[PDB]
């Protein structure tokens, strides 16, 4: 009667509530018995996920759309990491400029989860786990990436050559693709409601610590993954704290946006149902966002703040 | 579907470079096969994850793979990986960790808690945990020789398996077999050209492009099996011990053999 759940990636600074609701009792104190396994190749996941080998993980929103639209019946349960600014990355004289037509000609990585989607005037590179590593290495011109995790990546490479922070550029999508969410198997979420249940509760104490104590929090979970103890997971961890759902609510008009502008586009069918419910979720719903697009440009602000002083804060 | 998962013991290491490069050179591909490599958080899951069937293949000490068929847990070890590594005062002093299968436990961290003083000494490997020391000594100016492993030699298990699901097994002998070989072709490109298998793998497994994984590799070269074959004396010897101090029962079967490998035994 274990539990497995399969995160997203390697390990991160944004799994650290999960990881943290293991090592402070919050899962046992539900009866729940956690195994939480890593993937060496983050395209296995929806697949092990959807099939049933695996029970729960994580997911980006546009690879568990695609998930369903592939016949692996998966769920969202919750919501992990709200829209985290997406981007093709890359290093200014690379050269490519704030001009797309730059990106003509040049090698531009992505993790690998789709294959084929102008087709021959960029040069697609499958990078799995290792875009930034490959942008720093010259390997690839640009690369997929995200904000808090492969730009922050650039920015310490950039450090350590002297190099401001603001050398990592970012051509920005534009939401959103990449909200990161916790997955169920549709098969065991139907048999194990309550254990779902009792998994998000202990997930929410653990966010709660995170969210009021993000220093306190991070030293544990650096005394249980060493290999997050150096200063560039650090940079991760501050620049992730405002992405990090409070309510761990999925957010209706982003799922409606995405699916909505998948059929407008032809990808999904007309007729596709969002995968995800907030029915496990065992505390109240908070209000709609009111200006939702003037949010996201008061964001790029506030992350350029987060960038140069070094800080934890909210939007 | 028809994905194969394969868990791994511990997070990724130096040893387990015949595994990930039979992956990242199409070895596995061209049998015909999908590997998933899954890695732990938590090592003890590991037994219970392939016991129950959960997960079909992955690695495990011996003596931790016996203790499992003695929990009902029905796995059996197809292959060997990395054979017979070694594992205040020099005598007896009564503090001390383990990994989870003065008792305290560390999971995957002892060697981090022995130089953090939260621990006083602990068990580990002498190509692994006891290398890890020896790098902390080597920045705060002593020798090599100052990170000292007792346990070592005496009269009394890490050896470490490839090891199946038994109800997978039955299933599936011939997948098992062509994965074994995919292993094979890897393992013999890693004894044949350690550095440049060490490469590759390294640019695949950047969290271990350091000073400090090379210098486990160097160490574990010498462990590794380049036959893969399960070695009879050690499971005879292991389980003999077992029996003889009451703990496996005496009519207990070592869970293994050498059927799946498809070359002959040295």
């Amino acid at each position: 009667d274990k539990i497995t759940f399969l995160l997203n990636w390697q390990p991160t600074p944004y799994h650290i509530p999960i990881f943290l609701a293991q090592t402070k009792g919050y899962f046992k104190e539900q009866g729940l018995d956690m195994a939480i396994l890593e993937p060496t190749n983050p395209s296995d996941v929806t697949e092990l996920i959807g099939s049933g080998k695996v029970d729960m993980g994580l997911k980006a929103m546009i690879h568990t759309l695609a998930a369903k639209a592939r016949g692996f019946p998966v769920t969202s349960v919750a919501s992990l990491l709200d829209e985290p600014f997406t981007g093709v990355l890359y290093l200014k004289g690379s050269g490519i400029t704030e001009d797309f037509q730059s990106l003509k000609g040049k090698k531009i990585g992505y993790v690998g989860e789709f294959g084929k989607i102008k087709p021959e005037d960029y040069t697609a590179v499958r990078c799995g786990m290792n875009v930034a590593k490959y942008i720093i290495e010259g390997k690839i011109d640009a690369g997929i990436g995200i904000e808090c995790m492969q730009q922050v990546e650039l920015e310490e490479y950039l450090a350590k050559q002297g190099r401001p922070a603001s050398d990592a550029k970012m051509l920005r999508i534009d939401c959103c693709f990449c909200t990161v969410l916790y997955i169920c198997n549709d098969e065991f979420l139907k048999k194990n409601p309550e254990k779902v249940r009792k998994f998000l509760k202990a997930i929410k104490k653990a966010t709660d610590y995170v969210l009021a104590d993000p220093v306190k929090a991070w030293s544990g979970y650096i005394d249980f993954k060493p290999q997050l103890n150096n200063d560039l997971s650090y940079k991760q961890y501050q620049r992730c704290y405002a992405y990090f759902s409070s309510s761990l609510y999925n957010v209706h008009r982003d799922w409606k946006k995405v699916t909505g502008y998948g059929k407008r586009l032809a990808i999904l069918p007309p007729d596709y149902v969002s995968n995800y419910t907030n029915e496990y979720l065992s505390w109240p719903e908070p209000e709609e966002v009111s200006d939702p697009l003037e949010a996201t440009r008061l964001m790029a602000i506030h992350q350029e703040k987060c960038r140069q002083e070094g800080t934890f804060k909210r939007l």
